[PDB]
This record gives structure tokens, C-alpha cells and sequence, in this order.
């Protein structure tokens, strides 16, 4: 397998609107990010992936772009933009800008002169439609907008103010192909590209996700822009298995570097039942089943996975199946250690490093975004109390992922100086902060950095194997081989004490959050003992 760079990556990913605010409006902003870099640097990731920051009336928060080349004003300018380029490259940190190309604002140039002049060439930039079908959308109701003015339905999976792009005008394509080279032209280090597996959508056959032409579509975009280059481009694909998997980030294909895939994230609910029907404690049989499969699926040279626990759209993963109370600290190490030892380009969440979590929040009107208040409205009216649907959203919702970045015991916890911020900051900033985090040696921080640090500088994480093995339900082991040398993870998944019947010849440890010699030696896992050691 050729090696590029991001091999030896870590993502971290910033949702700009709870990173850092420095002009107290209790919104995060670019300012704030570029001020934070040392820090990021000090963790040791090789690149940023960036939500969107382009303008938008945010009615998805940055995913409904009026203007792909324009900086939203509440985030700054592109002068802003630019030098957060500058100074992340600086500090040997390249930016991976989010690309939202399925479907654009409403408010964006193209629609507006769509629905203004109806014969214009940007009308059939979107999907416009006579006769609907019963396409919902993932915001809830119908996917299909009636129009009054030009008497057509718009498509969109989304909000109705996100009305789908048309993929299959080759104009529209060569558009955002030219919008991409704008920001490659800019010195951006890759993109991360929003439900991408959807722009094969063929809405009159019923097809979403994974269109007869989706792949084209990617080879086309790869050769009209990033291709040339040596990007990192990372898709999301919610419809992915690991054949298509290796459709995408198989080098000869020229398509993506890697995807997104949520079949771990799918243990969060009940099969076929809607997110929101949360599961409450995780099937680690089951977890154990999807990361062999996806590890063993994904042979070398032959497609390349992504590692990620949590991101803007998720709970944190500590409130979803980890521990947030007296094994907080520990269960968090315990799952970046699961996490990042496997192979594939393990990806941070702002805030993940630090151990943040879900917030606890009381009513809708503390809320801000647009799937859990749809959720909601349409909750309530078909037999679910309002506070059975806080709690689904307390456990579930998106919002929780949105929460301000905790960097000291300050007010709003340094986020802002702004008497409210536009999200409340988590009352457990006073005990959870990055000042305290790295203040404190043994706290969760160092244990991303030491695992960054490891990816960063032993091959063997990129060339070793991986092979599970037979334990407890709740344990996750296994080896990652690689020539002779042999890597055993032992991760305790759970609150509980288990049982560790195995016997090896322990060479060194590579990372532990617990006493690895103890736990080999009375053949016991203490609750969430995770370690990794270089065995005979
Ligand atoms: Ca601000
Ligand atoms: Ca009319
Ligand atoms: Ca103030
Ligand atoms: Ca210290």
C-alpha cells in the first residue's frame, strides 16, 4: 500500500460555533479556533476537520450554504479563514473543510434566481418535481416542498430551506467542482463531505443512498479537482458496507481516501426503531462483531477506514457507552484506547478529549436545532409526553455534541465573555475543563496524546493486522500483528469487574490506564481497565 500522510493522522474535528468566541456574542468563531492551535498542536493532531463556516442563514447550522465561497459573518471573514490556514499550517495542522454539495440554502444565489426566472440554467440546478411520490424527509414530513409561485415541488431530504442539488445536470457538478478548486486553490489539506453517498439519489425510482451513478459521480469529482492533489477526503456514508467501503477508498478506484460508516452508531438504537428509542446500555458483543468485520474486510491495500466515536450530529460518547460518573475519567481512556489502537484514521470530536458529555437539558426552549424541535412537534402529537421526549433528546439529540467547549473554570468556562452563550455551557465545566485537563498528568488528555503520539511514530498501527479475540462479553481484545511482533489490546467495556483468562509473555506496555501486570497476573479486569502491551 503507497502511504501518504494521513496515514499517520488524526483528525480532530471543530464545530466552530462551540469552539471558541472572542468577541462576545456567545458564538464560537474563527478568531478563537486560530487561538486555540497551539493547544491542538500540543495534542499532536495533523489536521482539522472544520463544519461548515461558509454563509448561511443557519437554519441547519452551517449545512444550509447560501454561498460556498463566503464566510458566514457570525464566524468572521475570509481574511479570518485564511489565517486560520496560515497559522494551522504553521503549526504543522492542515484544514479539512467540510463539503455540503447534496443540497445548498435556500437562500443561496442559484435557488433564488431559480425561483425568480424558472427558465433560467440554475432551475434545473434542483430537483423540481409535478407529481411527488412519498419520499420523507429526514427532518420530518414531506421531502417534497410545493412551490406557489412556479406550482412545483422542490426536493429536499432535509429542511425545507435545503433544497436538493440535481446530480444529474453535469453543469451543477462542474459548478461545485469549481467551487472545490477554489478552496484547494486556498491551501485547504482535504474535505469531509456531507452525506456524499446521496448524490447517486434517483428520487422518482425511490433510490437515495448508493445511486447507480454515485461512484462516476466521485470519480468525476476526484479527477476534476482533489485527485491531482494529496488530499484527505473522507465521506460520509450512512447506506455503507465494508465492499462498498472498499469501492470508495481503494486507491484505484480515485475516489475517497476514506468514508464515514455508521453501523457502530446504529447499537445506539433498536434495530429498525427510530434514534431517538435509545438503547441503554452497549451490546459489546455486538460492537465487537461490526469492528472485527469492518478491520478484517478492510485488507491492506485495499480500502481504508475511519475511526470515530462521536461528531456534531451524535451523542458524546461517554453519555451513550461510557461511564459519567465514578469511572468517568477511566472509561473515557478505556474507549480511546479501544478506539485508536485499531487501524484506520481515528477521529476526535472537540471536547471528547477532555471527557465532555451530554447536557441535561430541561425543556425544548433551551434547544436549538431543527431535528429534535421537528422530533418533537411531531412527538408530542402521536402519543409522547414532553418529557419523554426530552429525555430521548437528552440521551440522543445533537444539540448535546453542541454544548460550548470547556476550557477553564472561568465564566461560560472561558468559551466566551458574553452573558449567554447561544448553547449552555455544561454546569460540569467547573471539574471538566482542558485547563484542568492538562494541568492534571494522568487526565484524559495525555491519553489521546499518547496515542496520537503512537500512530504518529510506529508503523505497525498503519501495517498490523487485527484479530479478535475470544472473551467475555463485555471485554474487547485483541491482536494487531504485524511480522513477528505481536500487539494485544485488552479493553474492559463496562461499570463491572471481568474475568481475564488468557496467558502471555508481556514484553513492554504501550499504554494503560490501570495496572496491566496486576490484571494479567490475578487474571481480573478491574471496570473499564484498558491497556495495550507488546507481547511474545
Ligand atoms: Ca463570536
Ligand atoms: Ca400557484
Ligand atoms: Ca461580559
Ligand atoms: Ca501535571
Amino acid at each position: 500500500m503507497q502511504k501518504h500522510w494521513w496515514h499517520k493522522a488524526t483528525v480532530y474535528q471543530i464545530y466552530p460555533k462551540s469552539f471558541m468566541d472572542t468577541n462576545g456574542d456567545g458564538i464560537g468563531d474563527l478568531k478563537g479556533i486560530t487561538s486555540k492551535l497551539d493547544y491542538l498542536q500540543k495534542l499532536g493532531v495533523m489536521a482539522i476537520w472544520l463544519s461548515p463556516v461558509y454563509d448561511s442563514p443557519m437554519d441547519d447550522n452551517g449545512y444550509d450554504i447560501a454561498n460556498y465561497e463566503a464566510i458566514a459573518d457570525i464566524f468572521g471573514n475570509m481574511a479570518d479563514m485564511d489565517n486560520l490556514l496560515t497559522q494551522a499550517k504553521m503549526r504543522g495542522i492542515k484544514i479539512i473543510m467540510d463539503l455540503v454539495v447534496n443540497h445548498t440554502s435556500d437562500e443561496h444565489a442559484w435557488f433564488i434566481e431559480a425561483r425568480e426566472h424558472p427558465d433560467s440554467s440554475e432551475r434545473d440546478y434542483y430537483i423540481w418535481c409535478d407529481q411527488p411520490n412519498d419520499l420523507e424527509s429526514i427532518f420530518g414530513g414531506s421531502a417534497w416542498q410545493y412551490d406557489d409561485k412556479s406550482d412545483q415541488y422542490y426536493l429536499h431530504f432535509f429542511s425545507k430551506k435545503q433544497p436538493d442539488l440535481n446530480w444529474e445536470n453535469a453543469n451543477l457538478r462542474q459548478k461545485i467542482y469549481d467551487m472545490m478548486n477554489f478552496w484547494i486553490d486556498k491551501g485547504i489539506g482535504g474535505f469531509r463531505m456531507d452525506v456524499i453517498d446521496m448524490i447517486g439519489k434517483i428520487p422518482a425510482q425511490h433510490i437515495v443512498s448508493n445511486g447507480p451513478k454515485l461512484h462516476a459521480y466521485l470519480k468525476e469529482m476526484n479527477a476534476a479537482s482533489f485527485g491531482q492533489h494529496d488530499l484527505l477526503t473522507v465521506g460520509q456514508t450512512w447506506g455503507a458496507t465494508p465492499e462498498i467501503a472498499k469501492q470508495y477508498s481503494n486507491p484505484v478506484n480515485h475516489e475517497l481516501s476514506m468514508v464515514f460508516q455508521f453501523e457502530h452508531i446504529g447499537l445506539q438504537h433498536k434495530p429498525e426503531a427510530p434514534k431517538w428509542d435509545y438503547v441503554k446500555e452497549l451490546n459489546v458483543p455486538a460492537l465487537k462483531t461490526i469492528f472485527n468485520k469492518w478491520q478484517t474486510e478492510l485488507e491492506l491495500g485495499q480500502g481504508w477506514n475511519s475511526l470515530f466515536w462521536n461528531n456534531h450530529d451524535l451523542p458524546r460518547v461517554l453519555s451513550i457507552w461510557g461511564n459519567t460518573g465514578k469511572y468517568r475519567e477511566k472509561s473515557a481512556k478505556a474507549l480511546a484506547i479501544l478506539l485508536h489502537l485499531m487501524r484506520g484514521t481515528p477521529y476526535i470530536y472537540q471536547g471528547e478529549e477532555i471527557g465532555m458529555t451530554n447536557y441535561p437539558f430541561k425543556d425544548l426552549n433551551e434547544l436549538d436545532d431543527i431535528e429534535s424541535l421537528n422530533y418533537a412537534k411531531e412527538a408530542f402529537t402521536n402519543g409522547k409526553s414532553m418529557e419523554t421526549i426530552m429525555d430521548s433528546i437528552r440521551m440522543i439529540g445533537r444539540d448535546n455534541a453542541r454544548t460550548p467547549m470547556q476550557w477553564d473554570a472561568s465564566q461560560n468556562a472561558g468559551f466566551s465573555t458574553a452573558d449567554k452563550t447561544w448553547l449552555p455551557v455544561n454546569p460540569n465545566y467547573k471539574d471538566i475543563n482542558v485547563q484542568a485537563a492538562l494541568k492534571n498528568s494522568n487526565s484524559i488528555f495525555y491519553t489521546y496524546q499518547q496515542l496520537i503520539q503512537l500512530r504518529k511514530e510506529n508503523d505497525w498501527l498503519v501495517d498490523a493486522d487485527f484479530e479478535l479475540l475470544p472473551t467475555a462479553d463485555k471485554v474487547f481484545a485483541y491482536l494487531r500483528k504485524v511480522r513477528e511482533e505481536r500487539y494485544l489490546i485488552v479493553v474492559n467495556v463496562s461499570d463491572q469487574e471481568e474475568v481475564l483468562e488468557i496467558d502471555v509473555d508481556k514484553q513492554e506496555t504501550l499504554i494503560s490506564n490501570t495496572n496491566e501486570s496486576a490484571a494479567l497476573a490475578n487474571h481480573k479486569l478491574q471496570p473499564w481497565d484498558a491497556f495495550c502491551i507488546k507481547i511474545l
